[PDB]
């Protein structure tokens, strides 16, 4: 069965993680993966999780199956940070949500519910995007367009190529748009930019589906969710698809949600009973640990409290060390002007490295970029800074 | 784009536990879902997970990503557990081991792995078999064929018609067979009927696919792993997929495993690049708690003593429940000989209730049973067990 199997092409992110850990070179620099790092290096678990969790070790008494939609708080919550308290889609019940395996897996749920239950054959996707977003697409048996997106010389979002780009988009076809700290370059509309789109894709007739993996690291919570806000206020179906891995440092736990919204919510509940019907179908009903940490946190003043007071150093911490970043590449003898970094929001830094620049600092300097040119700013620290920097104008 | 979309049916075995819920009438009986439940009505979180978990809390510096196949320890443990300590395919390294979220999502990452990487057209499944296998097997693009299996007259295997049925299935299938504890039935093939069928998948050229949910639970974990062993001296390329989310009592945190075997281990890494490139397309990574806590307590000697106990008190638990059942039904007036059920194993029983007989108890007795017929025996306590055979007594 299994002879002519061919062996597949390793994963450009995770890829990186595999090879970094298995070189012996002692002053290696990871930048690749998009983990939240410390000033010191490491990736805790936060504190506000380590409490919470300390109480469900003491106050939970079953492990028995979660629904298959998940926990209920978890999927309120959820709606509330998406929309806002006291929206309009969460009192007129238009929105359900599934809480999922992270963001891949609501990404797949929706995939695999709009490939049986919907007349898409195209989800158009940004260019540049997330590596995964093509493969997950396609597995469901879509097909991934690309549109326009990012200006490389001027290091802009290239708004009329995102416009020309689309208008070969027909009613009926998927678009996703990352709500903030567009993965890989950082570069997001301004509001006034998503209301011009959110109104296109009113009369153009595109099915929204929001992708929001780093919500509270761009300007805040709210502040990060105006985009799709200012989408829900208009469109009578979009689905966001939404991670919990990065905000609450919960990357291995898996904590998302697909959350569905129709025109009202008779529909949202018929269109949401075949949701179900395919996260069935793939993994039964969703790893509790993770969303029920989320939930409790989101549940309790004190807890949430602490939870967004380390949401909001770390967002800071990434905003030091780009400065930071920009500065020393200037000092360490840097070819070009690296400002333009300055102005992207999230983790990452889209820098203009070319795949065998890239290439070169990991077979020599031992610092680890994905062959994109994309850069973990939060992996960077005051005390890798220098050796970072060096390699970095030594490739230039 | 949702306006048309038709509400789906409700889950046989899951949408009883809606429907359970919502009615308030304060006898009511599960006996649907197969959760085990002890003495007094409850699925506690067992001990030994408890202090496995108070162990991570106490011990965990981080949540960052586990690798696409997860925690390599819970694959070498599940490889033990499955093929016994020193077996001849951990050694000759032919084994590759996935983690993923429970048995539903291990049976998923087969078939998508096998629907884009292999020749197989048909899955071939018991009559009956567990309802959502169809599911999960047309969900990948696999057609689902059924091959014969209980005698119903006669409450047994009919290996005769279970031998001429497979007669049709061709070189290259996929045939599933569960481990032990068959569900629906609890009844299993003799191991000298195991190894006939493992002769006879060796020249009709079938890749079995073992099931296995309920390892511990028929007679002990080696003793239900023989059916598999004897396929595995044999075979040069399986498939298991297994759960933890029975004998762990770990239903919710989604514990399992698909360990793929081919016939060496460079075509078994070959092929499991492809399975964990189905993987990342999917979910991205699993989730880390439940399977944290499986390998915490296998690695440990004392608390893994503690889980083997608390594994036989449930296995007799069940086993009393089941003598308790037929004798009470004996004795309740009972219009058939239920002394059948003694001889099945697992949690179930698989009475030979009318899908009628099974709707008026829900809707006049209040006790849920699947509509097959099949009931939960570890639902079954000293105090409810009246209750129940009287309900059961005024429907035959
Ligand atoms: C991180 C990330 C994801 C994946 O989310 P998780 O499954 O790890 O939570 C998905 N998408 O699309 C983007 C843009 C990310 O940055
Ligand atoms: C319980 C069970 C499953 C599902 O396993 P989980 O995902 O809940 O762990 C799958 N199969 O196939 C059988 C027979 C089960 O009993």
């Amino acid at each position: 069965m299994f002879e002519n199997i061919t062996a597949a092409p390793a994963d450009p992110i995770l890829g990186l993680a595999d090879l970094f850990r298995a070189d012996e070179r002692p002053g290696k620099i990871n930048l690749g993966i998009g983990v939240y790092k410390d000033e010191t290096g490491k990736t805790p678990v936060l504190t506000s999780v380590k409490k919470a969790e300390q109480y469900l070790l003491e106050n939970e008494t079953t492990k028995n199956y979660l629904g298959i939609d998940g926990i209920p708080e978890f999927g309120r919550c959820t709606q509330e940070l998406l929309f806002g308290k006291g929206s309009a889609l969460i009192n007129d019940k238009r929105a359900r949500t599934a809480q999922t395996p992270g963001g891949t897996g609501a990404l797949r749920v929706a995939a695999d519910f709009l490939a049986k239950n919907t007349s898409v054959k195209r989800v158009w996707v940004s260019n540049p995007s997330w590596p995964n977003h093509k493969s997950v697409f396609n597995s469901a048996g879509l097909e991934v367009r690309e549109y326009a997106y990012y200006d490389a010389e001027n290091h802009t979002l290239d708004f009329d190529a995102l416009i020309n780009s689309l208008n070969e988009a027909q009613a009926g076809d998927v678009v996703l748009f990352h709500g903030c700290c567009h993965n890989p370059t950082g570069i997001d509309p301004t509001l006034e930019q998503w209301q011009t789109l959110a109104q296109l894709s009113v009369e153009k007739g595109w099915l929204p589906l929001f992708d929001f993996a780093y919500q509270g690291f761009a300007r805040g919570l709210e502040e990060d969710a105006e985009g799709l806000r200012a989408f829900a206020a208009m469109h009578k179906e979009l689905i966001v698809a939404s991670s919990y891995s990065k905000n609450f440092g919960l990357y291995n736990e898996r904590v998302g949600a697909c959350t569905l919204v129709a025109a009202d919510s008779e529909t949202v509940d018929r269109a949401f009973s075949q949701m179900k019907a395919a996260i069935r179908a793939n993994y039964s009903n969703p790893p509790a640990h993770g969303a029920s940490v989320v939930a409790t946190i989101l549940s309790n003043d004190a807890l949430r409290a602490i939870w967004e007071q380390e949401l909001t150093d770390m967002r800071q911490r990434i905003q030091r060390m780009r400065q930071l970043f920009v500065n020393t590449l200037q000092e360490k003898g840097a070819n070009r002007d690296f400002s333009f970094i300055i102005k992207q929001n999230g983790m990452f830094s889209f820098s203009g490295l070319t795949k065998e620049q890239v290439l070169r600092l990991r077979e020599e300097f031992g610092v680890y970029a994905v062959a994109s040119g994309r850069v973990n700013v939060a992996g960077m620290t005051p005390d890798n800074m220098a050796p970072l920097c060096e390699a970095i104008v030594a490739v230039l």
